């Protein structure tokens, strides 16, 4: 029987519950019956990332929409949905291939998770719960309740919730310091570049097992580049609910995982819209969206000499911007070194 600390065995029992899966493909109405979880290639999904690229290119240089009437049967039919007696969604405009990237970014998640799940080796005397947790190569560690570490965290959530994310407010359960295997190395190349901070990312909980495992990753190089606002990148936030929402809880789920990352932006090449790049310009280390609200930079401290902007929030000074939150990218899976994660209950409005 285990002696990983309480809440860890929560967290590991957590990432990688099956049924979590099911819920999540079931929430994005694919079939069950005719495409379920053993039966998920990474391959098929290339292949629906490839699909969603010929409808990018054909979209955009007039092609025949018969074409992509066409290739949206296709992913229909290499992805089966369950839409019961609906029409389902067509595969014509921007939002759709961004919506079917997303799920597909999701999709590939969970079958890293169900392939580590079934994977390595399996030990009768051991707690299957150990087993998971070195199946992590991670070290998760419970931060205490009344560091200063967790006061500075609490007050990043707290200070950070934007009104417009009225849906539900967050509390703060469990505080993990988190080290994988590996990712201080690879991060050494950029410790002391200039402007690294301590930014946000959420995921579903499914989708920790893949990013505790691997780090934060790029999409493949079949999805299309256009599926996603800044390109092919991994994408963070400075308020606490932006990120929050990416978490995909439900009121059936209400406890979700949120990230704590060390971001080296560097340069940041400041945008106000979406621009579908998958390298910077030479000279520039990542992008920055600027919302029309940020957290306040009067307010931004220092931990282990990281800026955290946990301040509240003002107006930016931004006025022909299309974001209402900042938004900040990099392009190269070295320039994260992931600190610390949370689990957080949502508690909804109602
Ligand atoms: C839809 C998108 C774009 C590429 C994969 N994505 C998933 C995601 N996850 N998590 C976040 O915390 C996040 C925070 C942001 F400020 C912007 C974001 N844009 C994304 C995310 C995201």
């Amino acid at each position: 029987k285990s002696k990983l600390p309480k809440p860890v065995q929560d967290l590991i029992k957590m990432i990688f519950d099956v049924e979590s899966m099911k819920k999540a493909m079931v929430e994005y109405e694919i079939d069950l019956q005719k495409m379920p979880l053993g039966k998920l290639s990474k391959r098929q999904i290339q292949a629906a990332y490839s699909i969603l690229s010929e409808v990018q290119q054909a979209v955009s240089q007039g092609s025949s929409d018969s074409q992509i009437l066409d290739l949206s049967n296709r992913f229909y039919t290499l992805i089966p949905h369950d839409f019961g007696m609906k029409k389902p969604p067509l595969l014509n405009n921007a939002d759709s291939v961004q919506a079917k990237a997303e799920m597909l970014d999701n999709l590939l998640d969970i079958e890293v998770a169900y392939s580590l799940l079934r994977g390595g080796s399996d030990d009768s005397s051991k707690d299957p719960i150990d087993v998971n947790y070195e199946k992590l190569k991670t070290d998760i560690k419970v931060v205490d309740r009344d560091s200063e570490e967790a006061e500075i965290i609490r007050k990043y959530v707290k200070n950070t919730h934007a009104t417009t994310h009225n849906a539900y407010d967050l509390e703060v359960i469990d505080i993990f310091k988190i080290e994988r295997e590996g990712e201080c190395q690879r991060y050494k190349p950029f410790k002391q570049l200039h402007n690294r901070r301590l930014l946000w990312h959420g995921s579903r909980t499914t989708n920790f097992a893949g990013i505790l495992s691997q780090g934060l990753r790029i999409a493949p190089p079949e999805a299309p580049v256009t599926g996603y606002m800044f390109g092919k990148g991994i994408y963070f936030a400075d308020m606490v609910s932006k990120s929050a929402n990416y978490c995909h809880t439900s009121q059936g789920d209400p406890i979700g995982l949120i990230l704590l990352g060390e971001v080296a932006l560097g340069n940041m090449y400041e945008l106000k819209h979406a621009s579908h790049i998958s390298k910077l310009p030479k000279g520039k280390h990542s992008v920055k969206g600027l919302g029309k609200t940020t957290p306040d930079p009067s307010a931004n401290i220092s931990l282990d000499g990281v800026d955290v902007p946990l301040g509240t929030g003002i107006s930016s000074g931004v006025n022909d911007t299309s974001l209402l939150y900042n938004e900040y990218i990099v392009y190269d899976i070295a320039q994260v070194n992931l600190k610390y994660l949370l689990k957080l209950k949502f508690n909804f409005k109602t």
